């Protein structure tokens, strides 16, 4: 398996953990009570430090009860924490409901953290694609909306 | 090529497809009419359930077109479908603008879902990362603006 | 190493680069001044284009500290770069924050590139998952909190 070294900063709080087989993350929790108004942030310790491997990264994301139940969000989201990283993960939380706070509670899982390859790219600089000696491409140019799909576009 | 098993919840609906060759994704459709006001969210179904390969994980990520023309999100962006559901899958859309209603039609394409490996990592708990032998990092425990690049960091 | 052809738009800016050895992402830099109110967004041109290899795909990320400092978000994050995209990377900032507008310099590093292999899935339309013969799952339909961990769920 790709095993993943972790220091309970927080020992009081459970080890993240899948909760199903199979699933993508395993559930970070709030070390902290914090109280969100509508449209406020906090950015939140979780009580873990990680060493996600080199050649990964780990990827914080929100969880979907919490983000239609009560609009609980995360600023920065995916959340990317590099290899080399040692410090603890902090999830930077907002309460994107117009009207209703948002209280969470110590122990409370706030989010999910994922564990990815990442490709740790080499730009080559070139003066344009046609010397990279790059085909043409169908989508060329073309993005944000170009393909259709909603009255606005 | 990875296959992907796909049930149409609504059959009245496309199955989903990528823009253009190579494209990341592909697009999934609204199954409803959904109008959200400014700061508004709301749990809209896609008409579509998958199987996500063990190992894997789907991804639901907002459109940029929709994003930049009127404010479209997803509040628990990138949506994450674990390898083990088998429900629909909802987007959790939210209108980011300050003033102008989104309006959205069924057959809309509202998002787009990717799927990528995951790691399923195993957790190995130490108790310094010394312990397990890990080399010093140049990151060390710097996060959150650490490298700089904008003034209020 | 994954190559990734780039071509500066904008030779005024530096090459994206890592901030620190196995960082996931290259930060991208703002080609212009532009300032958010709060709650505003804009779409922020990078001065840089690239070819994400076929079978992969380029992800806008937010910075995490600007996140928590100044409440800057992305409105479609993560960003989700096409392989045949050929254009200019655009970024969709939007300030977060209730009441401080984010001023962006040209120059300033205000979001990150990361590059993924992603699976080009070929759909495989079936009537159940019963007749693709998968098996029953753990998870089976829940998701949206299905498995508590806050008292909202
Ligand atoms: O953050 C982003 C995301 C996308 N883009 C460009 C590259 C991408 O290949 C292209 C299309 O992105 P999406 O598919 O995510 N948006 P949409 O579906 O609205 O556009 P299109 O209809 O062209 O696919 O837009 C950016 O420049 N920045
Ligand atoms: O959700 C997150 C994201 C990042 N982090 C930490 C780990 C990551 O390696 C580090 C830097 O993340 P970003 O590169 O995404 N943010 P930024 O570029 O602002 O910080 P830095 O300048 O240190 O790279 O911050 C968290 O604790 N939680
Ligand atoms: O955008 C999404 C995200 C999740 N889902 C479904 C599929 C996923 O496997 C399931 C659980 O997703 P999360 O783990 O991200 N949310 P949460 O942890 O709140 O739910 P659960 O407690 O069931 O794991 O919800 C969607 O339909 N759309
Ligand atoms: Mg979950
Ligand atoms: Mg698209
Ligand atoms: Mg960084």
């Amino acid at each position: 398996s790709t095993t993943l070294a972790i220091v309970r900063l927080d020992p009081g709080l459970p080890l993240p953990s899948r909760a199903h087989d199979g699933d993508a993350g395993v559930d970070l929790y709030s070390a902290e009570d914090v109280e969100l108004a509508p449209g406020r942030r906090a950015l939140v310790r979780t009580g873990v430090a990680v060493a996600v491997p080199f050649g990964m990264v780990g990827l914080v994301h929100p969880r979907s009860g919490l983000a239609t139940r009560v609009g609980l969000s995360i600023v920065n989201s995916p959340g990317t924490i590099d290899a080399g990283y040692r410090g603890e993960i902090k999830v930077a939380l907002i309460n994107l409901d117009p009207a209703a706070p948002i209280v969470v509670h110590r122990g409370d899982r706030i989010a999910q953290l994922l564990v990815q390859r990442v490709e740790l790219v080499e730009l080559v600089e070139v003066s344009s694609f046609d010397e990279a000696g790059l085909a043409s491409t169908s989508r060329g140019d073309g993005g944000h909306g170009s393909s259709g799909g909603h009255a606005s576009l």
